[PDB]
C-alpha cells in the first residue's frame, strides 16, 4: 500500500531475559515500511540519520547523508545509551540498522547502511523503502546487573540531500533478570551467620539480652519487583509462633526470644513461621556491594531492600549453660508471572546463661 513518511512513535519490550544466559538477537523493526508510492519517485532515496554522530543519548550513528555516490552495502552500527530504571546507571549497547529499497519491476534487496546513497535496480528508480533494526546476539551480556534498562532511539527519516520527513522515536525496554543472584545478603557474613543474644543477669534470676543482624533483600532486578515474601522460622516448630534456643546437651531446657525487623523504613514483628507479604513501592533501598551467588558476576554495587533484625530476650530463671538455635530466613521477590524461586539464609543464634 502507499505510505507517506513522517514522524512515528514506537515501543519495544525486550525480554524478560536472564543474565545467566547469552542474549539472542532481538528484532526491533523487521522490514518495516517507511515510505512507498506507486506513481511518483519521491521516495526513491530514503535515508535515516541519528541526531548526533557520537552522542549516544538517542543513538549515535551517521548524522548526515553519506557524501560518496558509492552505495554503502551492509548495516549501520548505532551506539545507544540505556538507563536502568531504579539505579539510574547508564550503559551503551549496539543496535544494528539497515534499509532496503523497493522497486516496482525488479528486485534488488541488498541491505544498505541507513546513510547510503540511493541506486537504481536495472535502471529503475525505487518507489519506497523498509527499515530494519535489531540488537545483535550477546549484547545484553555486557550489562552489569539485572534491572529494567530503557533507551529512546531517535532517527530522522529523509529524502537524501532533500526533505526531512520527520523523526522515529523508538522506546526500547529491556527487562533483564538475574535469578541466580536473588539472595538475602548479609554484610557481616560471607557464610555461616551467627549472633549471640549477649545475655546478662539483672538480678532475681532474670536475664536480658539484645543483638541484631543486618541484611539486604536483593531481587537480582534492581528492586523493580513490586512485592516480596519474607519469613523467619526455626527448628523447634511447636506451633505457637515463638522462637526457642535449646540448651546444648539438654534439649528439654529452652529459652524464648523475640524478633523485630526494621525493613527499609517499615517496622515489622516476625513470628515463627508467619510469612510477611510486603508491597515494595513504599520501601527504601540501599546500595550494597552484593556479590554473585555463583555466576554471573555482579560487577558494581546494586540496589536492595535493607533490613535490621533485632533479637530480644527477657528471661526468667533459665538454667546455666550454653543455648543454641537456628533461624531460617526465606525470601521470594515477586515476578510478572513467571514466579521466582525462594531463597534462604540461616543464622545460628546462641546465648550463655552465666550467673558469674
Amino acid at each position: 500500500a502507499d505510505k507517506n513518511p513522517g514522524s512515528e512513535n514506537m515501543t519495544n519490550t525486550i525480554g524478560p531475559h536472564d543474565r545467566g544466559g547469552s542474549s539472542p538477537i532481538y528484532n526491533i523493526l523487521n522490514s518495516y515500511l517507511t515510505a512507498y508510492n506507486g506513481s511518483h519517485h519521491l521516495y526513491d532515496r530514503m535515508s535515516f540519520l541519528c541526531l548526533s554522530s557520537q552522542n549516544t543519548l538517542n543513538g549515535a550513528c551517521p548524522s548526515s547523508d553519506a557524501p560518496g555516490t558509492a552505495t554503502i552495502d551492509g548495516e549501520t552500527n548505532i551506539t545507544l545509551q540505556f538507563t536502568e530504571k531504579r539505579s539510574l546507571i547508564k550503559r551503551e549497547l549496539q543496535i544494528k540498522g539497515y534499509k532496503q529499497f523497493l522497486f516496482k519491476n525488479a528486485n534488488c534487496p541488498s541491505k544498505l547502511a541507513l546513510n547510503s546513497s540511493h541506486f537504481q535496480c536495472n535502471r529503475e528508480q525505487a518507489s519506497g523503502a523498509t527499515l530494519s533494526l535489531y540488537i545483535p546476539a550477546g549484547e545484553l551480556n555486557k550489562l552489569p546487573f539485572g534491572g529494567v534498562w530503557n533507551a529512546v532511539l531517535k532517527l530522522n527519516v529523509k529524502r537524501r540531500y532533500d526533505t526531512t520527513y520527520g523523526t522515529y522515536t523508538i522506546n526500547i525496554t529491556v527487562n533483564l533478570t538475574d535469578k541466580g543472584n536473588i539472595q538475602i545478603w548479609l554484610p557481616q557474613f560471607k557464610s555461616n551467620a551467627r549472633v549471640d543474644l549477649n545475655l546478662r543477669p539483672t538480678g532475681g534470676g532474670t536475664y536480658i539480652g539484645r543483638n541484631s543482624v543486618d541484611m539486604c533483600f536483593y531481587d537480582g532486578y534492581s528492586t523493580n519487583s513490586s512485592s516480596l515474601e519474607i519469613r523467619f522460622q526455626d527448628d523447634n516448630s511447636k506451633s505457637d509462633g515463638k522462637f526457642y534456643l535449646k540448651k546444648i546437651n539438654d534439649d528439654s531446657k529452652e529459652l524464648v526470644y523475640t524478633l523485630s525487623l526494621l525493613l527499609a523504613g517499615k517496622n515489622l514483628t516476625p513470628t515463627n513461621g508467619q510469612a510477611l507479604n510486603i508491597n515494595t513501592a513504599s520501601l527504601e533501598t540501599n546500595w550494597n556491594r552484593i556479590t554473585a551467588v555463583t555466576m554471573p558476576e555482579i560487577s558494581v554495587p546494586v540496589l536492595c531492600w535493607p533490613g535490621r533484625l533485632q533479637l530480644d530476650a527477657k528471661v526468667k530463671n533459665p538454667e546455666a549453660g550454653q543455648y543454641m538455635g537456628n533461624i531460617k530466613i526465606t525470601f521470594t521477590p515477586s515476578s510478572q508471572t513467571l514466579d521466582n524461586k525462594q531463597v534462604e539464609k540461616n543464622i545460628t543464634v546462641t546465648a550463655s546463661v552465666d550467673p558469674v
